[PDB]
């Protein structure tokens, strides 16, 4: 096992669309923990010239989602959005990241 | 900048013990997502021929802590205890595990 290539903790959220701007495919992305809320995580991910976020909402029993779909861990929630659309207005896929050698 | 070499995501809490009995020195630790408490985060940390388990606590606002001193993120919370034990028996810092090329 290795540790996720997607989870870069607490980094701006301008850091997130520097990072993701170089990246070549829409569907890149980073999950962060937000600044403007403590304790909650947001999910930036590219798509064409843009940088679109999303709060990773949790339900009354702490469970994640972005839409309707929820999860017991980020990760079951990453997992699911690489074959389901994060968008309602594109067809956008989690990919992971070019990572840095 | 990369993601966190400490950030496993959604792995069993005997997938943990197992990962990080093979490391060499104490401190060696991961942040897991919580199998039996969905919505969870739980810290690992390798100690001698042992391995400990944490929970990571959440006060009323989301912030996160293990005993006393509290922070706005997991990745605050990690890097304060590279330098102030997560034990109150032994002083064990928290140390990056020896990644696998
Ligand atoms: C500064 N405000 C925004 O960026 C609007 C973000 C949601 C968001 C709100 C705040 C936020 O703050 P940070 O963590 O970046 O500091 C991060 C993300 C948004 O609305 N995103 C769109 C959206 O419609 N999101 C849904 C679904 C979701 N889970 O975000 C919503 N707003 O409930 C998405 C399709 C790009
Ligand atoms: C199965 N139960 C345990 O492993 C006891 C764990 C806390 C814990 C409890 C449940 C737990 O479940 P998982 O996420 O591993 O499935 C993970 C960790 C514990 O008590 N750990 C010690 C401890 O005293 N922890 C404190 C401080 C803390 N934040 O965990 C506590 N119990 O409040 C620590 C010094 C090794």
């Amino acid at each position: 096992m290795k540790p996720h290539p997607w989870f870069f903790g607490k980094i701006p959220r301008a850091k997130a669309e520097e990072m993701l701007s170089k990246q070549r495919h829409d569907g890149a992305f980073l999950i962060r923990e937000s600044e403007s809320a403590p304790g909650d995580f947001s999910l930036s991910v590219k798509f064409g010239n843009d940088v679109q976020h999303f709060k990773v909402l949790r339900d009354g029993a702490g469970k994640y989602f972005l839409w309707v779909v929820k999860f017991n861990s980020l990760n079951e929630l990453v997992d699911y959005h690489r074959s389901t659309s994060v968008s309602r207005n594109q067809q956008i896929f989690l990919r992971d990241i070019e990572q840095v050698p």
